[PDB]
Formats: structure tokens, sequence, C-alpha cells
């Protein structure tokens, strides 16, 4: 169980992430004002 | 279970974001103003 | 189970993601003022 | 189980996404003000 | 299940994606006020 | 269980969040004002 | 020389104005979304 | 020489306005959303 | 000469004003999310 | 020669203004998120 | 020559004037989130 | 010539002006969140 607040931002975020990754399993995810992301990357041997 | 609180941004989100990736299972996501992500990269062996 | 709050985004969003990848599966979604993503990329040997 | 708040956004969202993959499975899905993608690419081998 | 907010933009999107693939399975899809996709690539050996 | 408060941000945040990995499974996420983020990373011998 | 905007009004107004009046010269307007009224009630002695 | 700016109102006006008066000369104008007046009450004596 | 800039009013406004008056000249006027007005009541002895 | 800047009010306001007059010239405005009033009540003797 | 800046008010303003006046001439102006009155009451003898 | 600087309010001003005034000229004006007020009442012998 998880909860999160609301909250209000007036000034302009200008976000200018840069990624890279190598791997068996890869995500990469950038987002703005408001996001969440669950992801289950599962593996086996 | 999860939840989150409503928020407003007042702010222009200038995102530049510029992902590269090499992997056996790849997901790349960029979005704006709100979004959720559940993402299963499933592997075996 | 999953849950959002609304929020009100006034400024304009400039967003240019720019992205590459090199996989066996390869997914990559960009989006504006809203979205939701469900991917099962799912893999075996 | 997922959900979403209801948000609006007044800016004028210029939005350029250039993508580039190459996979056994390829989605790209560009979208402006709302969207939705549920997208499972099978695998096997 | 799945379920989405309804939303309100006053503002003009002037959306401009350019994507590029080479895939066996192969999907591009750019849209504008509003969308859902679900594409199963099935893949086999 | 958990639970966070809500808060307001006048300042403009100018992140350039820059990321590199290679893991066996690697997850890179960047997000702007609010967000949440649970990933199991399943692993096995 | 008299200059107005132009207004965009989301909610919906439940007026109830109640008037009365006694007078040499009376008038009693009431307008909903959008109106003017330039009335000269001249009088003499 | 007179001038207004434009403005933009989400929330819903429940206006109630009650009015009475005894005059030579009265006026009573209620309005909702927009409205420009410009009466001239002339007299002599 | 007279100028006024452009507002966005987001809450509600119940207003329930009530007014009564006893002149030679009387005008009342109660308006919501904006107005001007010019009332020239002119008198002599 | 007269200016004003413009602002924005998220919180909702219940105005209650009750007022009541006696004069040879009355003039008694009441309104509600924006508005200018030139009134010019002239007299003689 | 006058000039003013522009605020943004979060805040819910209840306001609850009352007035009550006796004069030769009488004005009495209640407003809200924004307003500007030039009022010249002339008098001779 | 006058200026004034713009600030930012997040409280809510609950304001209860009461006035009572009897004069040859009485202006008597209560407002909320901004305003601005230049009276001229002339008056000869």
């Amino acid at each position: 169980g998880s909860n999160m607040g609301g909250g209000m931002n007036f000034g302009a975020f200008s976000i200018n992430p840069a990624m890279m990754a190598a791997a068996q399993a890869a995500l990469q995810s950038s987002w703005g004002m408001m996001g969440m992301l669950a992801s289950q990357q599962n593996q086996s041997g």
C-alpha cells in the first residue's frame, strides 16, 4: 500500500535527462510534471 | 495498491530527454504532463 | 490496483524526446498531456 | 485494475519526438493530448 | 481492466513525430487529440 | 504502508541527470515535479 | 469610447437576483452570460 | 477612453443579489459572467 | 485613459450582495465574473 | 492615465456586502472577480 | 500616471463589508478579487 | 507618477470592515485581493 500528497509547481522545469544502458532487460522512463512507474523485470539464470 | 494526489503546474516544461539502449528486452517511454507505466519485461535463461 | 489524481497544467510543454534502441523486443512510446502504457514484453531463452 | 484522474491543459504542446529502432518486434507510438497503449510483444527463442 | 478520466486541452498541439523502424514485425502509430492502441505482435522462433 | 505530505515549489527546476549502466537487469528513471517508482528486479543464479 | 476583452466561463452560474424599485423612472435589467446596457433616464423638475 | 483585459473563470458563480431603491430616478442592473453599463441619470431641480 | 490586465479565477464566487438606497438619483449594480460601469448622475440644485 | 497588472485567484471568494445609503445622489456597486467603475456624481448648490 | 504589478492569491477571501452613509453625494463600492475605481464627486456651495 | 510591485498571498483573508459616515461628500470603498482608487471629492464653500 502506497499514498502520495498533491503539490503545486509554479516554476518551468526544463529537464534534459540523457541515459544509456546495456543489459539483458532495459527500461528507461523520462517524465515531466507527474508520473508513477511499477516495472517488474523478472529474470532466471 | 497505489494512490497519487493531484497537482497543478503553471510553468511550461521544456523536456528534451535523449535515450539509447541495447538489451534482450528494451522499453523507452518519454511523457509530458501526466503518465503511469507498468511494464513487465519477463525473461527466461 | 493503481489510482492517479487529476492535475491542471497552464504552461505549454515543448517536448523533444529523441530515442534509439536495439533489442530482441523494442517499444518506444512518446506522449503529450496524459497517457498510460502497460507493455508486457514476454521472452523465452 | 488501473484508473486515471482527469486533467486540463491550457498550454499548446509542440511535441517533436524522433525515434529509431531495430528489433525482432518493434512498436513506436507518438500521441498528443490523451492516450492509452497496451502492447504485448510475445516472443519464443 | 483499465479506465481513463476525461480532460480538456485549450492549446493547439503542433506535433511533428518522425519515426524509422526495421524489425520482423513493425507498427508505428501517430495520433492527435485522443487515442487508444492495443497491438499484440505475436512471434515464434 | 507508506504516506507522503503535499508540497509547493515556486522555483524552476532545471535538472540535467546523465546516467550510464551495464547489468543483467537495468532500470533508469528520471522525472520532474512528482513521481513514485516501485521496481522489483527479480533474479536467480 | 469603451472596450472589453473576451473571457471563458466553465462553471454554471445559478443567479437569483430579486429587485424592487419605486421612482419617477425605473429600469431593472437582469442578464446571464454576456450583456451591455446604456440607459439614459432623462428628468426635468 | 477605457479598456479591459480578458479573463477565464472555472468556478460556478451562484450570485443572489437582492436590491431595493426609492428615488426620482432608479436603475438596478444584476448580471452574470460579463457586462458593461453606462447609465446617465440626468436631473434638474 | 484607463487599462486593466487579464486574470483567471478557479474558485466559485458565491456573492450575496444586499443593497438599499434612498436618493434623488439611485443606481445599484451587482455583477459576477467581470464588469465595467461608468455612471454620470448629473444634478442641479 | 491608469494601468493594472493581471492576477490569478484560486480560492473561492464568498462575498456578502450589505450596504445602505441616503443622499441627493447615491451609487452602490458590488462586483465579483474583476471590475472597474468611474462614477462622476456632479452637484450644484 | 499610475501602475500596479500583478499578484496571485491562493486563499479564499470571505469578505463581509457592511457600510452605511448619509451625504449630499454618496458612493459605496465593494469588490472581490480585483478592481479600480475613480469617482469624482463634484460639489458647489 | 506611481508604481507598485507584484505580490503573492497564500492565506485566506477574511475581512469584515464595517463603516459609517456623515458628510457633504462621502465615498466608502471595501475591496479584497487587489485594488486602486483615485477619488477627487471637490468642494466650494
